[PDB]
């Protein structure tokens, strides 16, 4: 068949599965199939039956909303992805959902429909591959080797994260990354020319990458011979800007935003069928046509003579193979939780006194040297954040390196970190000050989301950080992060639980783990053995009574000291109280009942939780009848230990609150 | 004095007043003193003696860390700041906070400090002056002329919000923005060549800028050369790029990273006051100084033929004068809230069962020919979020419009909106889908700190969306609103309580509105004359029983009638049950305490909430013996129907949980 006929293919699966559906988007499949033709069966490196093969090429599809697209090919090739889920398209539990998601359907990298997000975590599936070459390939055993492709589509250029990620990948020199961009002229409120002027191929020659203009997208020599220009320029990330048609092949729809976002009509579809001469019926595809594009033959051929490489590395470099696999597999060195153990129970036996900023950077120089899978970083932040070990080396100085200046780029770093932890092979860690989490907020769902494992160090966690004043004083963040599904946030009280935390967030392998960290020093809080085991728990008794409690205090992070003074004062006047340390409210519900019960009481109503944030998350644990030590209002300006008073974050208001309710 | 010598005035006060709080950032400050000192007295048009003269020009601070800048700035040319406030930077209630504050500083434009947002405002003043110019000026009368000046960073220019908002300024073609580029080369890490090397000036041409390359940011007669051209170039933004040392002055800490964020040292600044030849005392300027800088005498007679322009005006045009004066002042027309009140029981007497998002635009129709003022947007989502109204005109096609296709750009868009909404004579609302709300989340955090009035319509609120899934339905996101400072947040339950909301939000002077707004079908609820009244109180009560009730449910948005229906079940079964509706928990929580009691009685504690989003939020209203109908995961691409069911939100699982607390 010629190559528009076996790319209509894409077009006809795309159109009638949306028209089943009643729902989801032909325009971008249809414009694009031309391209994903030639880019799938002339380039792509990659076996169907073998969707985790270390070695693949990774595919992205930014433009998410063109999911079909990607399903279509993934069938046609040969995944495991039959007709019958094609015709269940966006229907409940299929695999099929409306934007594709990863770890749900085989053959999916990322999980995208956030537009911006998906080229964000092909720059991060990029930096992996470059920085896993670096550090195992050996002269003749490049057994690291592989492309990450994109598409992408005019909301993915307007948005902001473009520029970050973009940006930094013409300075980090992403010679495998080739970005494909959907050039057609539309977006959801019409013909983009009323808010979307930009010069593109200037932006990005501004970046540092190689641009390859007016390619006729729908061409497939053209097409080819700019995906070769592309893969020869080995010191540059490229852009391809291909002049598409959206909705080709629609007589009345074909270059109008009708075609994006619904269904073509029955009708239409008869008259796209006859302009494309495509004779076959809805989810008909010819047995010429499947010889045509299935790829088991070709996948299973490369990726057995990959395998035969690595059966040479290992016989050559025994132990980098066993490292290669351990880390392609995520898991964790086998002495890891021993010498974690260790360097938490020295921190016991020995009290300091300082920020868990910096508890978090003695964490990292702990675990560094057993951890060579970490590849950190900060967003411009790292004398503050305090995220450089002394092993760090960063990538834009030694490509076999573990750290990324990330440069003013919160969003963008959240989202790479995403696509470096999707590739395999790194256990990723990002940082900047915890208000701007805001600026990442969706990356971080994303996350957890795609269950992916980063650990997010979030440092100024409250009016503590005094001076610089309220738009840097986080007040609602922490809440906004426990509320959000999948997500571990732990508020550290010391250096000690600091490291525990740490150890949770590695151990993590199922969703990331936010560490809100201090900027000013915490006290150091004793604890026996059975109080050290329990802090993984979540929350755990730290300070109780002989007997039953009457009254029980609930603090996090830097307010734990003050509950810990207050507990002080009620027991001398002959209160039976209770200090209930609570640094992860997630792994504390996750917690047998009785376990729960044990520390948090039913019976106990007088219930007083102590924490710099706002008051409204902690009816969750002090009910109606209990009082609230947190904020209501944004913070202000001035040296932190003003503000704690201002705001009543003092023992006097707080012993007097628990007082009202005895 | 020369140039210099002025100009070292700044230098002077910035260092001594981050030595004497030992806090702060002394580096930019000392680093752009030159092009301050040219742009603030020889070109910028300001009344000291009147910071709200309404055609001043504006002047932003996007670098917001440099905040002695602005400080010594409205000190020496007259504002009213005296030298003890400069003594008093970052103390307690001090007039110079940390980051500049609008509302708290006379002549403070906006608050910066997270970094692009201070770019982001000031685009959207000069779109508001060219839009208020088109619809006011008449020909020999120009009452709305002047420009807006911004001066930015390493920091902005890396933020993914610049590429959004000076892609979009570039577009609109704002020949009255003009900004400067403290182009230092340095940032926090170090020397910004390791993350950050774009060609800034053909990134900017790409946009459509004139941008002027390589200016000695220290030598005012090249400064001064190109502001005159920049001015003279009427139909594009400009940027000049203005090479500066930072620090500058600083013998040892000049152009590196150390001037940036602490304080320079005694010693240091002794050797810096050397090296300037400045040879005051800190916080001593001479009388001379001071004359040369003060603007009151020439800011009071551009101001006073300003006043008799504006009378000129009045008589030749009195109905545009008279709403000019209505628009500055932020005001209602005198009739709207009795028109506004008669569409509303018009509403409550004529049921329509619609989605809550074409209510919205239902109430769009009928308050836009009221309130001329609106200046309303979507980001690239018109059709789907329903923000179009019979007279809107978008502004990229006429000036005088009143509508701004915004571009996939959701926190650019917020962000311009704050600066619409800062500069006066209009009331902005934007939109996009509730969970984008994400990608723009700190900028409707800075519209509530800053006290703006914006309103914000999010549609697509749950998994009534359906089809498109679980990267696009909401589940925490309102909760996160919810628990902000000075955010209100309405989810209404059907036609009437949308068009009370959209009231509420366009009345609310003091801080933004967000509207939770459903795409699919809601029906309508029956009401009393007190009920209808009592929507604008947040909570009332919607169906009771006689006396006190033993159980009461309360519920938003689209899950009232399940609620309903819940109520109806339980009632025939003989339980004294009351359904609350609770649009908005802000408004609720501001009633006074009868009020409230009244609705929600302390002695009752069976409460069920029924809410489609996470449930944690609700234990604030329900405590800890009541029960809570919501989401606790991430939602799934299916149907809405299908949706709601496997998700609980069905009649029975409402009425079993329930009875359980009987
Ligand atoms: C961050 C974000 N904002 C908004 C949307 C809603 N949305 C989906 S596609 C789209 C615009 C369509 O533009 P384009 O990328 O040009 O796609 P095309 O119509 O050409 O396929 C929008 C606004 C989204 N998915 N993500
Ligand atoms: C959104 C955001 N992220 C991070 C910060 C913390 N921060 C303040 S200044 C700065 C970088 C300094 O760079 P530049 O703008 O070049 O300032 P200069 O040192 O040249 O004054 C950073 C990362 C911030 N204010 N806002
Ligand atoms: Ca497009
Ligand atoms: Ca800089």
């Amino acid at each position: 068949s010629s190559r528009k006929e076996l790319a209509n293919a894409i077009r006809a699966l795309s159109m009638d599965a949306v028209q089943k559906a009643k729902s989801g988007h032909p325009g971008a499949p249809m414009g694009m199939a031309d391209i994903a033709e030639v880019l799938w069966r002339d380039f792509l490196k990659h076996n169907p039956q073998n969707p985790s093969w270390a070695d693949r090429d990774r595919f992205v599809l930014s433009n998410g909303h063109g999911s079909m697209l990607i399903y279509s090919l993934l069938h046609l090739t040969g995944y495991d992805l039959p007709m019958e889920e094609l015709k269940n398209f966006r229907q409940l539990h299929s695999k099929t959902p409306g934007h594709p998601e990863v770890g749900k359907t085989a053959g999916v990298e990322t999980t995208t429909g956030p537009l911006g997000q998906g080229i964000a975590n092909a720059v991060g599936m990029a930096i992996a591959e470059k920085t896993l070459a670096a550090q195992f390939n050996r002269p003749g055993h490049d057994i690291v080797d592989h492309y990450t492709y994109a598409f992408m589509g005019d909301g993915c250029m307007m948005e902001g994260i473009s520029h970050e990620v973009c940006s930094l990948a013409g300075t980090l020199k992403l010679g495998k990354l080739i970005a494909f961009y959907d050039d057609n002229g539309i977006s959801i409120d019409g013909h983009v020319e009323g808010w979307f002027t930009d010069d593109t191929a200037m932006r990005f020659e501004a970046y540092g990458w190689h641009v390859i203009r007016d390619i006729d997208g729908h061409d497939a020599a053209s097409i080819k011979r700019a995906v070769e220009e592309a893969r020869a320029v080995t010191d540059k990330p490229s852009l391809l800007m291909c002049k598409t048609i959206i909705g080709f092949g629609s007589p009345n729809k074909a270059g109008t935003h009708d075609s994006h976002g619904a269904p073509l009509g029955d009708a239409e579809i008869a008259l796209t069928r006859e302009q494309l001469g495509w004779k076959y019926a809805p989810f008909e595809i010819p047995s010429e046509i499947y010889a045509q594009w299935d790829a088991k033959e070709a996948g299973q051929a490369k990726e057995s003579a990959w395998n035969e490489k690595f059966a040479a590395y290992a016989k050559a470099y025994p132990q980098e193979a066993a490292e290669f696999t351990r880390r392609m597999k995520g898991e964790m060195p086998s002495d890891f939780d021993a010498k974690a153990k260790e360097f938490i129970a020295k921190l016991q036996a020995n009290p300091a006194k300082i920020a868990s900023r910096k508890a978090s950077q003695n964490a990292i120089e702990a675990f560094g040297p057993l951890l060579p899978e970490f590849l950190g970083g900060s967003a411009d932040l790292a004398p503050s954040n305090l995220t450089l070990w002394s092993g760090s080396k960063a990538i834009n100085e030694d490509a076999a390196g573990n750290y990324i200046h990330y440069g003013v780029r919160e969003f963008g770093m959240t989202a790479i970190a995403n696509g470096i932890s999707l590739h395999g092979g790194f256990l990723p860690y990002t940082s900047t000050f915890l208000m701007f989490v805001e600026y990442a907020r969706n990356a971080v769902r994303m996350a957890a989301l795609m269950k992916q494992r980063q650990v997010m160090v979030y440092t100024h966690d409250s009016i503590g950080l005094g001076e610089d004043g309220p738009t840097h004083q986080p007040v609602e963040q922490v809440a906004s992060l426990r509320v959000t599904p999948n997500m571990s946030t732990w508020r550290p009280c010391d250096q000690v639980e600091s490291a525990v935390a740490w150890k949770y967030g590695v151990e993590r392998q199922d969703g990331p783990t936010a560490l809100i960290l201090s900027r000013q020093n915490l006290a150091q809080q004793e604890r026996t053995e059975e109080q050290l085991a329990n802090i993984a728990r979540g929350g755990y008794v730290l300070k109780d009574c002989a007997g039953q409690p009457e009254l029980i205090f609930i603090a996090t992070g830097s307010e734990v000291e003050l509950a810990v003074a207050a507990y002080e004062k009620l027991t001398a006047e002959g209160v039976k109280a209770r200090v209930v340390s609570m640094p992860s409210t997630d792994a504390f519900d996750k917690q047998d009942a009785a376990y729960r019960e044990s520390v948090l009481p039913k019976a106990v109503t007088a219930r007083v939780a102590v924490e710099a944030g706002i008051a409204d998350y902690w009816y969750k644990y002090v009910g109606l009848n209990g009082a609230i030590v947190g904020m209501t209002t944004f913070g202000e300006s001035a040296p932190a230990e003003l503000l704690f008073e201002e705001f009543g974050f003092t023992v006097d208001n707080v012993v007097a609150k628990a007082k009202e309710l005895l």
